[PDB]
C-alpha cells in the first residue's frame, strides 16, 4: 500500500539517530513518510552522504521518486546575515547531493530569500521557514519570492507569543494555497509520541486541523529523528490523513479558502479540468508537465479526483513529492496527442485508479515537449 | 480586571482536585480564567466536596459574579477479574474465555464480573481492554460464557478496565454510586450535571426523570452507540461534552476529529452548549508551557465556535494548574480578537427556527452590526433568550440580564452569555435605563454609544421575547 497512499497530504519526516539506517529509512517510507528532512545543524557531511544514498536506494526497490529536503541551520544564536558561512558550505554540499528541496531558517525579509535563490542558481527550489516576527510582518513579500513554505511553530512561538501561532498559521496556509506555494505545518504535531507509543487527543486534532486547512504537508521532527517510537509516529500521521481526508466534512473545509484563477491559460485549464472531472465523474486528472508548474496549478485547485503528474525529468518527479496530491510518475517523452492519451490511460489503470471504460481528464501541452505550453483539456476513456 | 469582562467569549471549564482545591487555589483559578468548575464525583467524599463547593460559592461575594459548578458522575466501571500470577500475556490468535467463575484467571480464562455483558455480547463484537491496548473478538457467546479470539495481543493484568464499543449493553448509565452522588450534587445546588456512559436517548430521559428539573443535564459523548444515536440524544439533552478520551479508545483515535466537527456543528445548530475536553494542554501536567499542537487544539475548538474548552488533570492534578488555566485564557483572548476568527465561526450555519425569539435573536445581531452597537443586552427570565442569541454568535458582546440567581449561575456555561443578576423591571423604559447603566458600569459602552436591547413586553414573564430596541447609553 505504498503508492497510491489513499490520502493526498504529504508526510514530512525528519531523520536522525532513531531513523538513519537503510532499514530504518525504508521502514518510515513504507509506514507513510513521503519527504525526508535532513537537518544540517548537526552531524557531518560524511554521515549525510550515507543517509542520502540510503534514501535514493529506495527508487530501485519500489520504483518511486524520493524527496529529500536539506534544512540549513541559519544564524542560530547560542539584524544579521541570511546564510552564515556554515550554511553556504552546507548548501554547496546539499547541491552536490542533488537536493530536491533546500530550506532556509530565520528568514526575516524578502532580501534573504533573494540572497538564497541567487546562490542556489536554479539548482533546487527553495522552502522558507517562517519563525521570526519580522518574517510575519514581511509575509507577502517573502511568500511571493519563495517556492515553498514551512510554518515552523517551535521557534515561532519562542519569538512570538505561543497564542499567536494558530491565527498566524491560518494566515500562512491560506495565503500559501492562494499563491500556489506548497506549505508544511511543523513542530510537536505528535510530541507525546517521543515517549509514548500513542498520541494525545490534542495531537491528533492538530494534525487533522492542518489537513482541513488544506496544507500540502505535515511534519514530524524529533518524533522520527530522536524518539522511542518513530515508526508509530510516522504511521499515525498516515492513519490520521487516511481517515480525515475520506471522512465527512473534509472538502467543505478545504474549499473554505478561495483559490481563484490568475488570468492565465494554465490556471483556467486547471480550474476547469477540476470542474469537468467532477461533472463527468472522472477517476483521475492526468497532468503532463515538463517542469512541474502545471501540476502545481492543478494541485492548487484541490480537486476531488486524484491527480497523476507525468513528467520526463526525474528531478521534477522527485521535487513534486512535496506538492499536495501531485502523485508524480516519471515517463518517457511523448510526441503526439495519441501517445499522451494512451500513456495517460495506461498509467491510471496500472496504479489502480481506473479500469477500462472509466473517464479521465488529461491536461497537457500540445504540440508536445515544451514547458509553459499547457493548453488542452481532453476527456478520454481508460 | 481580566475577570469580568474577560475579553473573550468562549468558556473555560477547569476540573478541581488535589492541585486546585483550597480556597486560595480555587480563587486563583477563577482569576486566572476558569469559568466553570468541574467537580468529578468518582473520587473523594461528599464532606470534601461540600468544602470545595462552599469555596467556589464564596467567590460570589468577593467578586459580585455568579459562579458555575458542573458535577460529573462516573457511570459504570467495567473491569475484568484477577489472574493467578497477577498478569498474563495474550498471544495473537489464541482463544481467551470470559465467564462468571470467580476462580483466579490464567492465560485462557478470566472472570468478567458484569452480568450485563453476557446479555448483549455476541459474535463479531469486540472487547477492548487496558485503554484499548488489547482487542479480542467474540467468536462464541452464551449467557454464562464469552469465547474470544485475540486480535491485538499484549499483557493483561488484574482488574483492567474494558470497553464494549460495538453493541449496546443493558446497564444503566447511572450506577448506584451515581444516584447517591447525584442527590448530593442537587442538594449542593449543582448548576450542571454531567451524565456518563450514554448509549441511547433513553439514558437521557432516565436521567432527567431522576433530576425533576433541578438542574440542566449535560451528556458526555463517549461511545459509538451514542454517535449512531446522535440526533435523538442531542435533542433530549441540554448540553454536550465531546469526551475525547473515551471516544478515542472506543473508536479509532484518528476518527475523533471528524466526529468532533460533527458534534460541535449539530450542537450549535440545535442551540446546546458544547464543551471540548481531554488533553487540550496535557503536557502541562508536567511542564509550565504547552506544546504547539496543544495550543493549536484549543484554538481549533474556538474556531469551531464551541461554547467551552476544558481541563481535567492539567488543573486537577498537575504541577502547573495556574499556568494551565491562564493559558486557556490567553489562547482564547488572542484567537478571538485576531483576524480569521469570525469567518471560521460563521462557516457553521445556524438559521432561525420559525419562532419569534429566533427571528429576534437574528435581527438583533444584524442590527447591532449595521448601527455599530457596543453590546446586545438580553433580558431573560430562564436563560432561553440568552441561548438563542448566544447561538447566533454575534460580534457585539452580549449581556444577559436575569432576575434569577440560578439562571445567572447556569448561563456561565453558555458561549458569550455574560450573565448579570439584576432587579426586576416593570416597563420598557425601566429596561432601557437598566440596560444602559449596565453596559456603562462594566466598560462596554460610554454615553452616546448604541446598544440593542432584546426583551419581552409583558415584563416578568418567561417566553415572551418580542422586542428589539436600539437605544443610546
Amino acid at each position: 500500500g505504498l503508492f497510491p497512499r489513499g490520502r493526498k497530504v504529504r508526510v514530512v519526516s525528519t531523520l536522525g539517530p532513531a531513523s538513519s539506517t537503510a532499514e530504518q529509512i525504508r521502514d518510515r517510507f513504507l509506514a507513510g513518510a513521503d519527504v525526508f528532512r535532513i537537518n544540517m545543524s548537526h552531524g557531518t557531511h560524511d554521515e549525510k552522504k550515507v543517509i542520502v544514498d540510503n534514501i535514493r536506494a529506495l527508487e530501485k526497490e519500489f520504483n518511486r521518486p524520493t524527496t529529500i529536503l536539506f534544512d540549513l541551520q541559519g544564524p542560530k544564536l547560542r539584524p544579521l546575515a541570511a546564510l552564515t558561512p556554515k550554511d553556504r558550505k552546507d548548501l554547496d554540499f546539499a547541491l552536490k547531493e542533488k537536493a530536491d528541496w533546500v530550506a532556509l531558517s530565520f528568514v526575516q525579509r524578502v532580501e534573504d530569500v533573494i540572497e538564497a535563490k541567487e546562490l542556489i542558481k536554479g539548482r533546487a527550489p527553495l522552502l522558507v521557514k517562517l519563525e521570526k516576527p519580522a518574517a510575519i510582518e514581511n509575509l507577502e513579500s517573502i511568500l511571493a519570492a519563495t517556492d515553498a513554505v514551512m510554518v515552523a511553530r517551535g521557534d515561532l512561538g519562542v519569538e512570538c507569543l505561543p497564542e499567536s501561532v494558530p491565527p498566524t498559521q491560518k494566515r500562512i496556509v491560506e495565503r500559501s494555497r492562494q499563491l500556489g506555494k506548497p506549505v508544511v505545518v511543523a513542530t510537536a504535531m505528535l510530541e507525546s509520541m517521543i515517549k509514548a507509543p500513542a498520541p494525545t487527543r490534542a495531537e491528533v486534532s492538530d494534525v487533522a486541523n492542518a489537513i482541513y486547512e488544506g496544507a500540502d504537508g505535515i511534519m514530524l521532527s524529533a518524533e522520527s529523528a530522536a524518539g522511542d517510537w518513530p515508526h508509530e509516529a510516522v504511521n499515525m500521521m498516515h492513519r490520521i490523513a487516511s481517515y480525515v481526508e475520506n471522512a465527512p466534512g473534509y472538502i467543505e473545509r478545504v474549499r473554505f479558502t478561495p483559490t481563484p484563477a490568475e488570468p492565465t491559460t494554465v490556471d483556467a485549464l486547471a480550474e476547469n479540468a477540476s470542474k469537468t472531472a467532477e461533472t463527468v465523474g472522472a477517476k483521475a486528472i492526468i497532468v503532463f508537465t515538463e517542469t512541474g508548474k502545471t501540476a502545481q496549478r492543478v494541485s492548487r485547485a484541490r480537486p476531488v479526483a486524484p491527480i497523476l503528474s507525468l513528467t520526463p525529468d526525474a528531478e521534477v518527479a522527485r521535487r513534486l513529492g512535496l506538492v499536495w496530491g501531485a502523485q508524480p510518475v516519471q515517463v518517457s517523452t511523448v510526441k503526439t496527442l495519441d501517445e499522451a492519451k494512451k500513456l495517460a490511460a495506461e498509467t491510471a489503470k496500472k496504479y489502480g485508479f481506473a479500469k477500462a471504460g472509466d473517464k479521465l481528464v488529461v491536461v497537457a501541452g500540445e504540440p508536445f515537449g515544451k514547458a509553459g505550453t499547457t493548453n488542452i483539456v481532453d476527456v478520454i476513456e481508460a
